[PDB]
């Protein structure tokens, strides 16, 4: 998260870290969110790649014990039918993670909410976005949980030709493009959390950012909107 501040331990108790290993040491991919305590959303380019992976939930410091950490492995990866590797603007920038084990829910560890099907936001909805990815671009991973206010960007704006053109999709969600907060490369995969209805919903499952940079006047953040897929996720839950 490029121009954030440190999130508290127990704010958002969704958010996982995607990680791989990397010889004998584990390194810090992605984000997720918890969906049941056996599955894990994030994005597919996350898990395109062959490696080993695991999730760890009520992580806060990547680098430090924090006494409320669990580590599980993935057991099977369901990443959508149709996603290309070779087009991310295509879309379907969406995979579902069935873990090894079913997590213990506390305070530190919860299940996100998805919002209901179809769901979209208006322009300038409060949204926050997470995620121990780089602090400026070219930069490096962030050490603590990182939360930036990012205000979504309608459709008709951010498929307008000054912001992301036709690189954006209906089925996306843009938030930011101020030039100072955004989501960077290790925040893919992870919540952009809005507030709908007095609750936090998880509405993007972070996608890309522009390759001039993360933080860029009038190219948003781009999101896989999470409420095109209600159908998807469920019938994979429903049958794995
Ligand atoms: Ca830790």
């Amino acid at each position: 998260v490029v121009g954030g501040t440190e999130a508290q331990r127990n704010s958002w108790p969704s958010q996982i870290s995607l990680q791989y290993r990397s010889g004998s040491s584990w390194a810090h991919t992605c984000g997720g969110t918890l969906i049941r305590q056996n599955w894990v959303m994030t994005a597919a380019h996350c898990v395109d790649r062959e490696l080993t992976f695991r999730v760890v939930v009520g992580e806060h410091n990547l680098n430090q014990n924090n006494g409320t950490e669990q580590y599980v492995g993935v057991q099977k990866i369901v990443v959508h039918p149709y996603w290309n590797t070779d087009d991310v603007a295509a879309g379907y920038d969406i995979a579902l993670l069935r873990l090894a084990q079913s997590v213990t829910l506390n305070s530190y560890v919860q299940l996100g909410v998805l919002p209901r099907a179809g769901t979209i936001l208006a322009n300038n909805s409060p949204c926050y976005i997470t995620g121990w990815g780089l602090t400026r671009t070219n930069g490096q991973l962030a050490q603590t949980l990182q939360q930036a206010y990012l205000p979504t960007v309608d459709y008709a704006i951010c498929s307008s030709s000054s912001y992301w053109g036709s690189t954006v999709k209906n089925s996306m969600v843009c938030a930011g493009g101020d030039g100072v907060r955004s989501g960077c490369q290790g925040d893919s995969g992870g919540p952009l959390h809005c507030l709908v209805n007095g609750q936090y919903a998880v509405h993007g499952v972070t996608s890309f950012v522009s390759r001039l940079g993360c933080n860029v006047t009038r190219k948003p953040t781009v999101f896989t909107r999470v409420s095109a897929y209600i159908s998807w996720i469920n019938n994979v839950i429903a049958s794995n």
